[PDB]
DNA sequence: CCGACGTCGCATCAGC
DNA sequence: GCTGATGCGA
DNA sequence: GTCGG
């Protein structure tokens, strides 16, 4: 794209400032930076002229002058050439490993691909299953596998009870052409906001997609969040798909287009957008959007009939699902 | 200047 | 066991 | 790191 470079800048030094630094807030602007950068519709000629977008302010302008200049970052040249960073920035890459446990490993003296599968016992069950497919979790998924992968869950959860909708969000929802994963949202009637009157709704999911080997492994399960690995199957004589992760969040029926709203992201997105609720004095997650009272507490939730009646209380204009891909 | 920055599910641990 | 952080993830 | 009161 037109600013790849710059993005790729901010993006390097937002992933520093997290699994390093440990800081939040300095990972999130620089991403929320590099979001608004990469729809930026012209080539950027100066640091001046990206301060002028939202997000962008003096820091990142003279990050981008001097990038604009050399082609290069002196600030990152010099945090590639650090070990204890580059150690802590590859053990992050791998699910279930986050900043802390990084840097406990490093200190350890678990630093390498060897160093962590010649140590298996002391990784947890997700990191376990993170660095058994550390290779298949780096790899796309083809929209056509998506589609493909929609298709035996939409049927299997069929299968189980005609009553659920199950609906693939993520990036596939905002029509990508390839996704990092799946994720899938699912409503059944008896589930709502008011009760629960059906025990195991998700579970019994779960158990009919292991059963058809669909699911292959479990990071993660509650009542009402799945986290795990799933894997397309093959034909005769056929390489093995790569497995891959996949997400299953069961949200109460009545609340679906609040769910919706969240899981469709991007999570830039949702937190811009959910910022500037507050602004407009409402607080949005993935089941209601209610008031905020002088007070600071939130009130009671609004009546929600589409995904558009959110963006109207906070003085949106709707944005299609394809439009929400900062 | 400086407080706030989105919001929450599940796993793990510490204190009682 | 429970409860409230903290970690890591969506 | 940036924003807004
Ligand atoms: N920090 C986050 C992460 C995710 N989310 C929401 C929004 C996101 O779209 C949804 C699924 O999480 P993913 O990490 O899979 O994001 P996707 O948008 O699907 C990525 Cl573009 P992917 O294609 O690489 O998976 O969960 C969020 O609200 N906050
Ligand atoms: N997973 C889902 C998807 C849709 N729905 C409901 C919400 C609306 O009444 C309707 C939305 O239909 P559609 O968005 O496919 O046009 O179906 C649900 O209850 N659970
Ligand atoms: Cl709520
Ligand atoms: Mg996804
Ligand atoms: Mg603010
Ligand atoms: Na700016
Ligand atoms: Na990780
Ligand atoms: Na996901």
């Amino acid at each position: 794209t037109l600013n790849g470079g710059i993005t790729d800048m901010l993006t390097e030094l937002a992933n520093f400032e997290k699994n390093v630094s440990q800081a939040i807030h300095k990972y999130n602007a620089y991403r929320k930076a590099a979001s608004v950068i990469a729809k930026y519709p012209h080539k950027i000629k100066s640091g001046a002229e990206a301060k002028k977008l939202p997000g962008v302010g003096t820091k990142i302008l003279e990050k981008i002058d001097e990038f604009l200049a050399t082609g290069k970052l002196r600030k990152l040249e010099k945090i590639r050439q650090d070990d204890t960073s580059s150690s802590i920035n590859f053990l992050t890459r791998v699910s279930g490993i986050g900043p802390s446990a990084a840097r406990k490993f490093v200190d350890e003296g678990i630093k390498t691909l060897e160093d962590l599968r010649k140590n298996e016992d002391k990784l947890n069950h997700h990191q376990r299953i993170g660095l058994k497919y550390f290779g298949d979790f780096e790899k796309r998924i083809p929209r056509e596998e998506m589609l493909q992968m929609q298709d035996i869950v939409l049927n299997e959860v069929k299968k189980v009870d005609s009553e659920y909708i199950a609906t693939v969000c993520g990036s596939f929802r905002r029509g990508a052409e390839s996704s990092g994963d799946m994720d899938v949202l699912l409503t059944h009637p008896s589930f709502t906001s008011e009760s629960t009157k059906q025990p195991k709704l998700l579970h019994q999911v779960v158990e009919q997609l292991q059963k058809v080997h669909f699911i292959t492994d479990t990071l993660s399960k509650g009542e009402t969040k799945f986290m795990g690995v799933c894997q397309l199957p093959s034909k005769n004589d056929e390489k093995e798909y790569p497995h891959r992760r996949i997400d299953i969040r069961l949200i109460p029926k009545d609340q679906y287009y609040c769910g919706v709203l969240y899981f469709t992201g991007s999570d830039i997105f949702n937190k811009n957008m959910r910022a500037h609720a507050l602004e407009k004095g409402f607080t949005i997650n993935e089941y209601t959007i209610r008031p905020l009272g002088v007070t600071g507490v939130a009130g009671e939730p609004l009546p929600v009939d589409s995904e558009k009646d959110i963006f109207d209380y906070i003085q949106w204009k709707y944005r299609e699902p394809k439009d929400r891909s900062e």
